[PDB]
């Protein structure tokens, strides 16, 4: 069981508070605004995201996926 | 069968060429740098992304997921 957190956070400063907190909960950065990690927590994840981002302005997707779907992703670039 | 395309494209101009092309192939924008769509195409999707982005610099994830995993996402914010 995996999950992805993908975010669109307007305030520069809120964006890296969130990045910092996602690392702390053990997720790993895969791109500038996306992290992945293993199923562990959930309720804390949502609370963290809600407390940090501007909910009228920002968008965060927290998406479950199976391990085999993540494994079969295609990654283009660096 | 769904997929997500999540991107981290440095050049402003390449980013919306990609956004424009992802809409054309029928994907739908869900956030500033993420689109979702249904399984249809695949080989064309990868070719499009590779031709548009700078592959030494940019990162794009093309991620398959089951319909029920997408349905059970949590979306925070606007
Ligand atoms: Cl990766
Ligand atoms: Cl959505
Ligand atoms: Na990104
Ligand atoms: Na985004």
């Amino acid at each position: 069981m995996k999950l992805l957190v993908v975010y669109d956070v307007s305030d520069d400063s809120k964006r890296n508070k969130l990045a910092n907190n996602l690392k702390k909960l053990g997720l790993e950065r895969i791109q500038r605004s996306a992290f992945e990690g293993d199923m562990d927590r959930m309720k804390d994840l949502v609370r963290v995201v809600k407390l940090i981002v501007d909910t009228n302005t920002d968008i965060v997707h927290i998406i479950p996926l199976g391990i085999r779907d993540w494994e079969r992703r295609i990654v283009i670039g660096r």
